[PDB]
């Protein structure tokens, strides 16, 4: 495939928390407000399987492998730009998007990261 992805970031938080905040379909447009998700599978503190449509065309997966004091959350992508001709697809820097799409994922990862390891707020109870 012309786009492909394989990356990992460690959270140091329950699988379960990791799973469910990726699997939340609200986040998903902010993470990625060009492509369209369908669940193919969802496989709870292991993760979930996608569909892509959108500017791209493809599958996208999400696993979770403990790790440390959480979890390594490996986010997975194979696609195509969307409906492009050969002519299209010969004049696109597929290098330039292919970093652009795995910033992106990055984000995706280092937000859960961030919400999930966060401590406690301060004057919230409880106080220790």
């Amino acid at each position: 495939n012309s786009i492909q992805i394989a990356d990992e970031t460690y959270v140091a938080a329950d699988a379960a928390r990791v799973s469910a905040a990726v699997a939340d379909r609200c986040s998903w447009r902010r993470w990625w407000p060009d492509l369209r998700l369908q669940v193919t599978e969802d496989r709870a503190d292991k993760g979930i399987r996608w569909t892509v449509t959108g500017a791209l065309t493809g599958t996208m997966e999400i696993w979770l492998e403990p790790s440390m004091d959480g979890v390594l959350l490996h986010y997975f992508l194979h696609a195509e730009p969307t409906g492009v001709a050969a002519w299209q697809l010969a004049r696109m820097n597929l290098a330039r998007m292919t970093h652009h799409r795995r910033v992106a994922g990055k984000k995706m990862a280092f937000e859960v990261k961030t919400v999930l390891e966060r401590s406690r707020p301060i004057g919230v109870s409880p106080v220790t």
